């Protein structure tokens, strides 16, 4: 089956990471410890661990560094946008790009939370929005 | 909300990516253009965006290498890890860690899709998996 049971990004610091999350998108975690963060999400669990356990539990040298991906946040307004991403970047985010109209229509922005992990905060009202999340694309 | 509408993987090369996934996950795309390849899972899509393309959006220089993180994916019983691993790595996997029994229990190996990104294929009892994929954390 088509299925993310969790997205596990690498981090270098707990209180950081937690504070990014936590006053930046307004999350609560369902468990944490000193080495890891769970945050229940739309269908998948998102997971703050810090590097050095991750590394360990792949058995194999694992970067610090952020990698080639983006994990994007849809909101259910165009004027959704700009706020969120000033909260994110109060909370200790790195602005990489101003919210604009990108290509395929609708206003996105870029910014990336303490350890590098770059996220997209966009308004794209062609894709359905769930009750309780769940993402859905249409054409 | 605690929602992700997208996962966005940086790739070199959507034939050697779309035989990962489709080949070795058995999974279908539910769009595809000569530059990204949107999947539709569990509340979200997972797209497969040419790395060119995704550094272009995000106006920086984003690297082409995997980074620090992993995206899991939960079978719904210990002898499905050791098959769906083999079928990954008979895809273009790459074979980072063979299944065995983490600390939390269970069972879990590591695989990288072509471009580098890790994925954990586990068997965790304990997180409930819905109808239509769904993972929730559970004490």
């Amino acid at each position: 089956l088509q299925q993310v049971a969790v997205i596990t990004l690498g981090i270098g610091d707990l209180e950081a990471s937690a504070r990014f999350y936590g006053e930046g998108f307004g999350w609560a975690p369902v468990f944490r410890n000193p080495e890891i963060i769970f945050y229940q999400m739309n269908g998948f669990v998102l997971a703050t661990w810090l590097v050095q356990n991750l590394q360990e539990d792949v058995g194999v040298a694992v970067t610090s560094r952020p990698g080639s991906m983006a994990l994007a946040h849809n909101v259910r307004a165009e004027t959704e946008v700009a706020p969120l991403m000033e909260r994110l970047v109060a909370a200790g985010g790195q602005l990489l790009r101003p919210a604009d109209a990108p290509p395929h229509g609708g206003l996105r922005g870029y910014v990336a939370d303490p350890d590098g992990h770059i996220w997209e905060i966009a308004f794209n009202p062609v894709w359905p929005i769930g009750a309780d999340g769940s993402v859905t694309f249409a054409a």
